[PDB]
C-alpha cells in the first residue's frame, strides 16, 4: 500500500464512502470508525481507519475526496514516508509550502501533498522560516482528487 495519484491502495476517487467499500479496500490489520462533521453548508462523513490506539487514516469524501495518511508503513510512491526529513525535498518553503504544520506539494504531483511538523519558532500565524523548517519531518501525507 502506497499514496499515488489514483489513491491509497485500492481506496480512490470512485470509492463510495460506505463502511463495507472501504473495509474491502482496506489491506491491513485495521479498524474502521466513523464520524461527521460541517463542510460547505451541510454535514459530511468521514471515517478513520485505525492502527491500534491510532488513527492511521482519515478518509473524506459522497465518494472519496480526501485521505490523510499517518500510519508511518504505507509511503508516498514518491518515496516520501512519515519521518521524512524537510531537508530531503526541499531547499527552501517559497511557494512550495503553506501553514496547514506545514503543508506542502509533492514535487512533480497534481494530487500529493505532505505536512511537516517540528519546533516552532517566530510568529504562529505564518509559516516558520527555512533554517527552523529544515529539521521538520513529514507528519502526515494528503492525497486529493
Amino acid at each position: 500500500t502506497k499514496v499515488s495519484e489514483q489513491g491509497v491502495g485500492e481506496l480512490t476517487a470512485s470509492t463510495p464512502l460506505q463502511e463495507q467499500a472501504i473495509a474491502d479496500a482496506l489491506d491491513g490489520d485495521y479498524r474502521l470508525r466513523s464520524g461527521m462533521k460541517t463542510a460547505n453548508g451541510n454535514v459530511v462523513r468521514f471515517f478513520e481507519v485505525m492502527k491500534g490506539d491510532n488513527v492511521a487514516m482519515v478518509i473524506n469524501g459522497g465518494t472519496i475526496s480526501r485521505i490523510d495518511v499517518l500510519d508511518s508503513d504505507i509511503p508516498a510512491d514518491t518515496g516520501v514516508k512519515i519521518g521524512t526529513p524537510f531537508s530531503d525535498l526541499y531547499s527552501k518553503a517559497f511557494g512550495n509550502c503553506q501553514k496547514a504544520a506545514v503543508e506542502c506539494k509533492a514535487e512533480g504531483s497534481q494530487h500529493i501533498s505532505y505536512q511537516f511538523s517540528g519546533e516552532w519558532r517566530g510568529p504562529e500565524g505564518l509559516m516558520p522560516s527555512d533554517d527552523t523548517l529544515k529539521n521538520w519531518k513529514v507528519s502526515k501525507i494528503i492525497w486529493r482528487r
